[PDB]
């Protein structure tokens, strides 16, 4: 029963794409949609799920 | 860091020798929590409404 991250605060800046490693979505029991960007220097950074760079960014990571 | 994923506590007794630290879960979350964290670097959701809890945080701060 590990804790779960989620989150409240969104950057208000697109980060330079190549600065970011990985993605993953906040789990739904999150009280927000969460976009988790990890960048390339094990950062770890909340982003807005509803915003159009985070998404290019998230399928890019896949495709 | 800025605007990191917070950690919330959705599910919830540890032997104290296990002890290494703990945290408390952010106010924005939905349910309170403590997280300890082991030796062995593993992070574990508690109840700080039970007992042992809130006396191993003591046992932490106190020493």
């Amino acid at each position: 029963d590990t804790p779960t991250a989620c989150c409240f605060s969104y950057t208000s800046r697109q980060i330079p794409q190549n600065f970011i490693a990985a993605y993953f979505e906040t789990s739904s029991q999150c009280s927000k949609p969460g976009v988790i960007f990890l960048t390339k220097r094990s950062r770890q950074v909340c982003a807005d799920p509803s915003e159009e760079w985070v998404q290019k960014y998230v399928s890019d990571l896949e495709l």
